[PDB]
């Protein structure tokens, strides 16, 4: 419905998301990571806002 | 093209005029109002923008 929104001839601002994407390299810690990636997802079960 | 411009579906800013009234009142000078839009007006035929 954002793009509903977009083509109507109207001043429209819209609130979406995107797939956010997640970067981890060689040198990083590993437990910290997963720990926070499994801590974040399944809050709410995952419907906040991108 | 203003309108055809706004109907694309792109991000758009347009750089129009409109008409733009001038109100003369009772208690105001009468000679130095009508110098002034005669002044203005005749500058460059009247294409400044509003």
């Amino acid at each position: 419905m954002v793009k509903a929104a977009y083509s109507s001839g109207k001043p429209a601002i819209g609130v979406g998301a995107g797939n956010t994407p997640v970067v981890i390299d060689e040198t990083a810690d590993i437990k910290r990571a997963v720990a926070s990636v499994l801590m974040s997802k399944t809050f709410d079960n995952g419907v906040i806002c991108a």
